[PDB]
């Protein structure tokens, strides 16, 4: 048949959770992720938005990057859906992880990577912007590493509550070479300056692996999107890998 | 005669203390800037510091990011030298402050930029590695503005607080292409990420201006000045405009 899942990615911030009957069209929500969370405000908060579609999710899987989040998604599973969530973990067969510990690479990571073997190709660069910025490498279908950097909205808060004087700035593009107020100032060092450095370290991983294709997506990827050369754009991405890890 | 002066840099992080007779060597100390000190605390640090040339101090400048601390200064100095500090801020004179409100800049910004006209010349690129990494811009004796980017430890730190399972990770350069680990992928991202976006802010603004010279300080800058192109290391620059701009 066409069974209904509902995957989940639990980010530092952010939740999105999304349903699919195909693992090619997906219906998407985002929620805080939030301290403290029990599995029945998971419930309340889901009912309205999926409506008559939470009674018939099949499987539920989950790539998550917050621990203490896992018990609560587990417990929701269980009492509302009467099965265990598959958790999408590095694991041998379709990649080869060829860095130092797999186990400890994030979850997110590992969606991105799959979902990229699974449908673009074997080789690739993969920038997601999220509550940090991680730039993944895949060669020939094993995973190489990669880069983490402040996401933007980490940046602009670091510099807020790290300072004295500086304001909290919104997180736009500078249109401009030096600023000349300090919110301009901020814009073009956060926002410019790390498309700047994700195009430094993209660069020099072209020089010693050749042209690679850059696949962009995560939820701040939106704001800078004509910044920075890729060849996909694809929001779904990390959700397409938990759909690909956890029901092939 | 050689009259000493006590030249005091207030950052977020830390307070640099300097003693000069001259203009043109300095003495160096660095305290940390501390919540709640007082005037009799700020003397017992300095105390065994400056031993005999506490006595000799004839005028105290002052750069200040921390406008809660100018009250101590304003206290230790009236206190325990009956002067009243000469603050350092955006005035007319040997520079013009081509930015739109010049009062808001930062003090060490407008030192930075003072000690580089008296010493250096009328055209540059001051990147000033701190609490925050500044980027500002002289052109014919012309402040232009800049950028302002959350400094080496700002990010590490800022990744150890907003995410479950990223460490602490010390502020080291990678040489390696893509990182293999956590912590590698973090000093990727932040330390040679932080240096190419410098790059790129730097690049885009030759473009525009010319090829300007480039001079390096603050207290982050030593562990990466071997990785950014300079035509000036100066790690005094800042208390070099401090005694410029009030002592002349
Ligand atoms: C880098 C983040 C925070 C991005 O969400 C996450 O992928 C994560 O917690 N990773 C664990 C460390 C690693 O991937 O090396
Ligand atoms: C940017 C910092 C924090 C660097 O110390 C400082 O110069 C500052 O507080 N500046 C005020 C904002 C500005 O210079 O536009």
């Amino acid at each position: 048949m066409d069974p209904m899942y509902l995957l989940v990615d639990v980010g530092n911030t952010h939740s999105v959770f999304s349903i699919t009957e195909d693992g090619k069209t997906f219906r998407r929500w985002r929620l805080s992720t939030g301290v403290f969370q029990t599995e029945d405000e998971l419930f309340s908060h889901l009912h309205p938005l999926l409506g008559d579609a939470m009674r018939e999710i099949k499987g539920i899987g989950v790539a998550s990057v917050v621990p203490t989040q896992n018990t609560v998604i587990e417990r929701f599973s269980q009492k509302y859906f009467h099965i265990s969530p598959i958790w999408v973990k590095a694991k041998n067969g379709c990649v080869k992880w060829n860095v130092k510990n797999p186990s400890e690479v994030g979850a997110d990571r590992v969606a991105n990577v799959v979902a990229f073997v699974k449908e673009y190709g074997k080789n690739g660069i993969i920038i997601d912007m999220g509550t940090a910025t991680t730039v993944d490498l895949v060669v020939n279908g094993s995973y190489e590493g990669g880069a983490i950097l402040p996401g933007f909205f980490m940046m602009v808060h670091s510099l807020f509550r790290g300072t004295a004087k500086l304001p909290l700035v919104e997180v736009k593009p500078a249109d401009f070479v030096v600023g000349k107020d300090t919110e301009e100032n901020i814009r073009l060092g956060v926002v410019n300056g790390s498309v700047y450095a994700l195009e430094g370290i993209i660069g020099r991983i072209k020089e010693v692996y050749g042209d690679l294709p850059v696949v962009l997506t995560g939820g701040q990827s939106k704001i800078v999107k004509d910044m920075i050369k890729h060849e996909i754009f694809d929001e779904d991405l990390t959700i397409k890998g938990v759909y690909h890890f956890c029901f092939g």
